Order: C-alpha cells, then sequence, then structure tokens
C-alpha cells in the first residue's frame, strides 16, 4: 500500500516568500518539469500502480516534483535551501531504490545535472 503523500500544507509551520523561492518555482521546477526525463518524478511514487510492495519499505523520506511544486505554490518553505533539499532527496531516493545503469537512474542523473546548472543561476 501507499503511505500518505508528503504534506504540502502545515498551518503551524512558518513560511516565507523570497525571490530565490520564486525563481525555484518559475525557472527551476517549471523548466525541469518539461524535460523528457521528468515524467517519473512528477508525482509521488504509486507503489500499488507500479506493483512495488517494497518501495516504501526502502524509501522512508519520499519526495517528488509534484510535491515540490505544490509546496512552492503554497509558500510551504522557509528558504531556498529547504526546497533544494527536497530535490536532492528525490534524486537520492532514486539511486537508493534502483541500480547503477538503470534507465530510471540515467534519467535522474541527467535531471540532477540540469538542476545543478539552474541552481548556479539563483538570483
Ligand atoms: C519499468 C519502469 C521503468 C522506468 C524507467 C520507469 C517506470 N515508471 C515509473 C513511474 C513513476 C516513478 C518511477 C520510479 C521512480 C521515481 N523511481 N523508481 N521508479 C521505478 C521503480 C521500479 N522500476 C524497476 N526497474 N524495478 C523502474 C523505476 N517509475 C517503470
Amino acid at each position: 500500500m501507499n503511505p500518505p503523500p508528503p504534506e504540502t500544507s502545515n498551518p503551524n509551520k512558518p513560511k516565507r516568500q523570497t525571490n530565490q523561492l520564486q525563481y525555484l518555482l518559475r525557472v527551476v521546477l517549471k523548466t525541469l518539469w518539461k524535460h523528457q526525463f521528468a515524467w517519473p518524478f512528477q508525482q509521488p511514487v504509486d507503489a500499488v500502480k507500479l506493483n512495488l510492495p517494497d518501495y516504501y519499505k526502502i524509501i522512508k523520506t519520499p519526495m517528488d516534483m509534484g510535491t515540490i511544486k505544490k509546496r512552492l505554490e503554497n509558500n510551504y518553505y522557509w528558504n531556498a535551501q529547504e526546497c533544494i533539499q527536497d530535490f536532492n532527496t528525490m534524486f537520492t531516493n532514486c539511486y537508493i531504490y534502483n541500480k547503477p545503469g538503470d534507465d530510471i537512474v540515467l534519467m535522474a542523473e541527467a535531471l540532477e545535472k540540469l538542476f545543478l546548472q539552474k541552481i548556479n543561476e539563483l538570483p
């Protein structure tokens, strides 16, 4: 079964809007979203759909770009580093669950390099 997806709202959490967070949504997230390798990462891993009973047995801090996008739209984050950490968790989860050379790992490796390129242009 699927655990609940990561929260995208938390009324007691303190929140911020910064120019860097705006850029993370407008440029980083929305450009990576359009990449030809982005599709596996656009929503939480659905272990029922994918017949993956051990995905959430192995991955304890799941993360995906749909969650990140919703978090940015809801101003969920305090700073850009907190959002950047979610991207890094998404990529590392993919390496943890899969194997070197797998198609999904090649996709994450390409997306991670593009992500780092865009982070260098943070205002
Ligand atoms: C057979 C296949 C290959 C590929 C490249 C993608 C898919 N579809 C999707 C859709 C949404 C998320 C994922 C995903 C993420 C994120 N992280 N891992 N995955 C899977 C886990 C199981 N898996 C395996 N080889 N046991 C493949 C990679 N994959 C299915």
